[PDB]
């Protein structure tokens, strides 16, 4: 300490246990050194980061921390060392929805499959939501299968506020896809924004494809703003073809909210399968949140 700052490096761990890096797929596959067990390792800048965006990423990491939902992967630990955040998550070994997809090669889904998939989501985003935390990464490649063919949205990606132009900003470099016709118009991002992403996703696995594409980024935002979209086979049920174009509206307050999506008959029926009494009770009927505290 002679200066023209030693000790602030971050330091903060909750466990002995050690990762050994496997593989890069900023997320790392790792083995524990204790068991072998296999996880995914986020890495995130800290030494770069204003004290505004410092205060940020604290209060999103405390949210992860205490997220617990069967549809939801686990969080297990977070530590900070040599400048940078690393959150430890539960690795599923089914990978992700977009692999799955694909592996299709084209062969469309039995409705029963993807209702089964849909409403493990659906769970998911309403513990998120009812919370009032939004989430920037409801997309396939960010929804995994476990060994035993549980559905779990990652918990990377939730937020408690997000800014319009960043999230323009972030799909203009990695995936556009998911964007919604307010966040293409700068207008701000809203729970609606997440019902948009869902139906993009229920999309995907109804037609194995994306509903909006286009020969440039430019277009892509105009074709997104139009709500226009190549339609669901008829094969599938008028509920479920419906609920695509209700996800699908222009006004994300004309959107259903996922508590709207998950009273809908061919879709209640199933919660059952995946919840317990014990947490349908807590989830749909107890436990409630607000704006206000
Ligand atoms: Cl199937
Ligand atoms: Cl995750
Ligand atoms: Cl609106
Ligand atoms: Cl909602």
């Amino acid at each position: 300490h002679h200066h023209h700052d030693l000790g602030t490096e971050n330091l903060y761990f909750q466990s002995m246990e050690k990762y050994v890096r496997l593989q890069k797929i900023k997320a790392i596959l790792v083995k524990s050194t204790e068991d072998g067990r296999q996880y995914v390792i986020k890495e995130i800048n800290i030494s770069r980061m204003s004290s505004k965006e410092r205060e940020e990423s604290r209060r999103e990491v405390a949210v992860l921390a205490n997220m617990k939902h069967p549809n939801i992967v686990q969080y297990r630990e977070s530590f900070e060392e040599n400048g940078s955040l690393y959150i430890v998550m539960d690795y599923c070994e089914g990978g992700d929805l977009f692999k799955r997809i694909n592996a299709q090669k084209g062969v469309l889904f039995q409705e029963d499959q993807i209702l089964d998939w849909f409403v493990q989501i659906c769970l998911a985003l309403k513990h998120v939501h009812d919370r009032k935390i939004l989430h920037r990464d409801i997309k396939s490649q960010n929804i995994f299968l476990t060994k035993d063919g549980t559905v779990q949205l990652g918990d990377f990606g939730i937020a408690r506020v997000l800014n319009s132009t960043v999230e323009l900003a972030r799909a203009c470099i990695g995936t556009p896809y998911y964007l919604s016709p307010e966040i293409c118009e700068n207008k701000p991002y809203n729970n609606k924004s997440d019902i948009w992403a869902l139906g993009c996703v229920l999309y995907e696995l109804c037609t194995l494809k994306h509903a909006f594409e286009a020969g440039s980024m430019k277009n892509l935002v105009l074709k997104i703003i139009s709500g226009s979209f190549p339609p669901v086979s008829l094969h599938y049920s008028y509920d479920l073809r419906s609920l695509v174009s209700q996800l699908f509206k222009r006004n994300p307050r004309d959107r259903p909210s996922v508590n709207s999506i998950l009273e809908k008959g061919f879709i209640a029926k199933r919660i059952e399968k995946f919840l317990s009494p014990q947490l349908i009770a807590e989830e749909f009927c107890l436990k409630t949140f607000s704006k206000f505290g």
